[PDB]
């Protein structure tokens, strides 16, 4: 960390990173967009990034350019048409437009920093992303994925920013592996082997294509935020202790919860129970689902896009602050249990129709991110494995980002919480004996 | 529980023995030790071949030559025994084990009842420094785990600090990364110790030297560390270190929670290299064990009235004190009055290995380690010292007793620095 205020960030390059093959791509592929990829199309780029010891920019440039040619659909574009009943629809264009690179250094940053978190929000960390403020529409115009290399003191950062509608979480990891992958054997992709990608296509068999939608450019606002100053913590949880929490949970529950299921459903009770809402207020936790094996029929976990959902549990304080773990931890399970094929193809014809349910969310709610099923520390890119894996903006209080420990067993959490929160917490002396806030 | 698959002898490489075979004369502080068990450390890994691991090896005690030699008996005609080291090329123990039903992030968490499932990975448990007549002067175990691999070093005081060990570490992760076979390895000739008290004859005449424990990893963040070093120097006249700041706040929080009395002498025991601080100075690759154990000794009740500073500051004047005339005292003392215990420390602060040895440059070609960590022989008070992954962060291995641990996690002052695993 730099001494006062500001912290120096220099851009040392922004370049377009266009895809390459061998073979002759003769015509371009579009992908269009569900129900789910549309009701996105407002929401900001997701950001998320990884730590390593050594990097070398060029080869990671060069080895991009084979990857997007390979997961071609990074490097198209949205295009929007209007259609003649004053509605529009978009579509992605697989046109090799190409993805938006970014070389910068902050020769004052080290490896602490970004390890421990050491600022507070938006500090000097935002800066290392290259999509914030960019919105899912702004894909017309801007690359559907953004790439950042921050030279460090001691290390180099890797950001890279994702629009919603073109994949999720989990197809962008793969996307990840495979980059890391390449680079690692041989840049021209010589020595890594090629496959096919396969796209998740359309699943909603009585919605015709491409949707018509009221204009989101002219559509009036949704929700209602409220800025403030928040703070990120690491917390770690070791094995030993998601063992414990999980037998507590077993031991409080009458269904069978996971040990996942149980440690947020602790982070959930531990932030309410500091977060000074009264108890009639409503607190919400917010859950990705991977809808690729709900679906029917199903597809795997290789099916490139957006198979991705937000599932939501709702309670009130006093009944979540009244009840024990293993209660929570059953809200959380139920609310991952209901989420089927036969709802969701009736939520998407009638979304398609403007027969909606409002999503109700807080500002206090959990927001859980990531998935403790990602193998983060495999994306060797040739000089080692990452030290750690971090999300950038946009941030809000609650957001709780999930990685799988460097232990196969353990956890680790990003936790944007507001300061009086993490000042509880610390101060906590039960949550203090079953998580470690670094 | 765990299943040895093979048992090797590794001998140098390029093994030419000489017409005369070198000898490496013994010092008090080498003597001093020939009681104590043999000193065990080791790294985590995601992934290691044995068979380079085992090449690598050979390659590189063409260099570290001592490491396999031998430690020679002499039975002297005043009935007195002496011991010297010599390079024979006797060659390393190098055993092969699998420990499938152990993970990563077992060893990464340690903590727990010890000796515990962990003792089994390290080679020299039970070994003692005198036992360097017939076993190697360095042993070395890897155990494939469910999904990782450990290697577990154990070596003799007699011959090596963790200085020149952790140099050895060093190049044989090197020569394993870069050439394995040595094809193309060309290693700098190593400069011994050698004899630096010219007032003591050698060898040495020396009669013949024939609890529930818990371990906690602690680590401290860089901005906690930042935290202790800046509540130490505003306390403190001279100058505090770091790593000096942190290991007293960690010494007066163990002594608050000993259940000992006000008037009772505690004392925090110290690794010193002294090539530096001997004169003429020694240089820094100088091969051989030259280092020795400071003691700073203080009251219960001096340690617990006073602040971090005054601590602080007790370290540094400890540290202060180790000079080469102390050397040169220490020595003339010790062959006069011989002094080869068998312990004498648990209900010291015995902090052992160094926050200045980079732990993560040992790459031996599939990727830094994850972690180092410690093995036996167990000790109530020892604190081996880790450098963090970070710039300034610290991870110390702790053994001590349960009621001891119980008190410590309570203690929230303390767990606001120090985050306990």
């Amino acid at each position: 960390a730099a001494h006062g205020m500001e912290e120096e960030l220099v851009v040392i390059s922004k370049s377009i990173v266009n895809p390459r093959s061998l073979k002759k791509p003769t015509s371009v592929k579009k992908i269009q967009l569900t129900p789910w990829d549309l009701s996105r199309l407002r929401f900001g780029y997701l950001q998320r990034g990884l730590l390593f010891h050594k990097i070398e920019v060029k080869q990671l440039q060069a080895s991009l350019s084979v990857a997007l040619d390979r997961f071609y659909p990074l490097a198209g574009r949205l295009v929007k048409l209007k259609n003649d009943d004053d509605t529009v629809s978009f579509f992605i264009s697989c046109d090799g437009s190409g993805v938006e690179f970014v070389h910068a250094v902050a020769k004052n940053i080290e490896l602490s920093d970004v390890l421990e978190l050491s600022g507070s929000v938006p500090g000097f960390f935002a800066s290392f992303f290259p999509a914030t403020g960019i919105k899912n529409y702004h894909g017309v115009s801007r690359s559907l994925l953004m790439v950042q290399v921050t030279e460090m003191k001691d290390g180099v950062f890797i950001g890279f920013g994702y629009n919603s509608t073109v994949a999720d979480a989990t197809s962008i990891w793969k996307f990840i592996n495979a980059w890391s992958e390449i680079c690692s054997k041989d840049s021209s992709g010589s020595q890594t082997f090629q496959r096919r990608l396969h796209l998740k296509g359309w699943f909603f068999d009585e919605i015709d294509y491409p949707i018509h939608i009221p204009d989101p450019e002219t559509k009036p606002t949704s929700y209602v935020t409220t800025p403030t100053n928040l703070q990120e913590k690491m917390f770690h949880v070791t094995k030993e202790n998601v063992l414990k929490l999980d037998a507590k949970a077993n031991d409080e529950a009458d269904q069978k919860i996971s040990s996942i299921q149980a440690v947020l459903a602790y982070i959930w009770r531990s932030m309410v129970k500091h977060s000074g809402m009264s108890r009639e207020e409503e607190t919400h936790c917010r859950l990705p689902i991977n809808m690729r094996q709900r679906l029917n029929p199903p597809l795997e976990e290789e099916c490139f896009g957006n198979v991705s959902q937000t599932g939501i549990a709702t309670v009130t304080v006093g009944e979540l602050l009244d009840h024990g773990l293993g209660w929570a931890a059953m809200q959380i399970n139920n609310m991952e249990l209901s989420q089927t094929d036969e709802k969701a193809k009736a939520f998407a014809e009638n979304w398609v129709k403007n027969i909606k349910i409002p999503v109700s969310v807080g500002s206090k709610d959990l927001v859980v991110t990531n998935s403790h099923r990602f193998d983060v520390y495999c994306n060797d890119f040739g000089w080692g494995k990452p030290i750690a894996a971090r999300a950038g903006p946009p941030y809000l209080n609650g957001r709780l980002v999930v990685f799988k420990g460097i232990g196969e067993a353990s956890l680790d959490f990003q936790a944007c919480l507001l300061p009086q929160v993490v000042e509880k917490l610390v101060k906590d002396a039960e949550f203090n004996e079953y998580v470690s806030i670094v």
